[PDB]
């Protein structure tokens, strides 16, 4: 049975998608002085009887999701209710926004150190890895959908597609989906293919934001249209693609890493299991 949203306060919206938002929200009566925050998400305004049924797909989805470095459905509204869902209000906001406030410590104003960034990264690795092996692939990973907690907790999420600040990551064309073709293995975007493989790929994206400290956009200074042709030159595989460069706080070790991660070969990129293990242990003698 599910939660009685009359006992919801809304507060602040903190992501808008194609049939939903979320909003923090208060919870009236996990000491006695402080209200309980959740964040909640509901249907968009504009909703129809298709943002109903995609929202009871989302639910299913959800109920699934059981991993300390992944979003955990806490509720559902009341059935007389209006549809919510009820997840942690994750208080340090999108890892994006939340790494870009940093800097890198300069070993000779918040800032943020190597090692940090690191366990930051293998806690990603290790959501991923579960993910892996309920053969569920994200198809969105990228640091604007990794949310962070208290002491650099992280979890991953997918949401907020439609954010004003996340715009320029989404390729929109008239009558298709709307692609983070940046974030995209070349054969997800010639053929549509999304794997577990394709989820590594856009893992060695994010692992890249993350050691950026999220200051840059992958392939920033390329156009939509040439990072489209790019995944091309992968597919002619005539050595005339392109990869992300090596960010200045990441090891030349760390960098081969996220370049096995864009392998043309699906099956030569490494499984999350590998780049956990790497990330917790092997990245520290470096
Ligand atoms: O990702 C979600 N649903 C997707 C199906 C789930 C999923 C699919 C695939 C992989 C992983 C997860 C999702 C749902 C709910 Cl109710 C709420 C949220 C957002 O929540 C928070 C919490 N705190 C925050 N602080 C600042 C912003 C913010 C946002 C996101």
């Amino acid at each position: 049975v599910d939660f009685p949203r009359s006992r919801l306060r809304f507060k602040e919206k903190l992501g808008e998608g194609q049939f939903g938002e979320v909003h923090l929200c208060e919870v009236d009566s996990v000491r006695k002085g402080h209200p309980l925050l959740v964040a909640v998400k509901i249907l968009r305004p504009d909703a129809t009887k298709n943002a109903r049924n995609d929202f009871l797909k989302e639910v299913k989805i959800m109920s699934r999701l059981k991993d300390p470095n992944i979003i955990r459905l806490l509720g559902v509204c009341v059935q007389d209710d209006p549809l919510c869902m009820i997840t942690d209000y994750m208080e340090n906001g999108d890892l994006n926004q939340f790494l870009s406030a940093h800097q890198l410590e300069d070993k000779a104003d918040p800032t943020i150190s190597y090692p940090m960034l690191l366990h930051v990264a293998a806690q990603i690795a290790s959501g991923m890895r579960y993910l892996a092996t309920l053969n569920f692939v994200h198809r969105d990973l990228a640091t604007r959908n990794c949310l962070v907690g208290e002491n650099f907790t992280i979890k991953i999420a997918d949401f907020g597609m439609s954010r004003n600040l996340y715009a320029g990551d989404y390729y929109r064309v008239q009558g298709r989906a709307v692609l983070p073709i940046r974030w995209m293995a070349w054969e997800c975007i010639l053929m549509g293919k999304f794997t577990t493989a394709s989820d590594v790929w856009a893992f060695g994206v994010t692992l890249w934001e993350v050691l950026m400290l999220c200051r840059a956009q992958p392939f920033g200074q390329l156009t939509d249209e040439q990072v489209i042709e790019n995944a091309g030159e992968f597919f002619r595989d005539q050595g005339r693609q392109v990869y992300l460069s090596r960010p200045p706080a990441c090891p030349q070790g760390l960098y081969e890493l996220m370049l096995r991660c864009w392998s043309r070969e699906s099956e030569q990129r490494p499984p999350f299991s590998q780049l956990h293990r790497f990330l917790a242990e092997d990245a520290l003698n470096t």
